[PDB]
């Protein structure tokens, strides 16, 4: 599913992800842009033989199991393609235990290099939430 703009900030929000560990919603929208432009079914090989999954593109090393990431785990207890589904539920549960790790945002690079320190509002700018 490719989500329109206000309809995934809406979706966010719904599932509780606004100002989750202090994120505005602009920030998880400003980071869903830049990592699958909105797409849940985005897909990325890493050159270590990870793959990222999702409107976040959560990785496999850590995150999501999909049986193919040589001594990786399986943080969030879900198979990758959960995280490629139309109900970005088990992207959002996840992202909560990844920005919960120690670093924050940081660890979607994107993130830390698009959107950090933005105008990240303009993201959820004209949206009815
Ligand atoms: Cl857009
Ligand atoms: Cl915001
Ligand atoms: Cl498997
Ligand atoms: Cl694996
Ligand atoms: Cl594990
Ligand atoms: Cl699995
Ligand atoms: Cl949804
Ligand atoms: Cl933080
Ligand atoms: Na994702
Ligand atoms: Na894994
Ligand atoms: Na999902
Ligand atoms: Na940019």
């Amino acid at each position: 599913k490719v989500f329109g703009r206000c309809e995934l900030a809406a979706a966010m929000k719904r599932h509780g992800l606004d100002n989750y560990r202090g994120y505005s919603l602009g920030n998880w929208v400003c980071a869903a842009k830049f990592e699958s432009n909105f797409n849940t079914q985005a897909t990325n090989r890493n050159t270590d033989g990870s793959t990222d999954y999702g409107i976040l593109q959560i990785n496999s090393r850590w995150w999501c199991n999909d049986g193919r990431t040589p001594g990786s785990r399986n943080l969030c207890n879900i198979p990758c393609s959960a995280l490629l589904s139309s109900d970005i539920t088990a992207s959002v549960n996840c992202a909560k235990k990844i920005v919960s790790d120690g670093n924050g945002m940081n660890a979607w690079v994107a993130w830390r290099n698009r959107c950090k320190g933005t105008d990240v509002q303009a993201w959820i700018r004209g949206c009815r939430l």
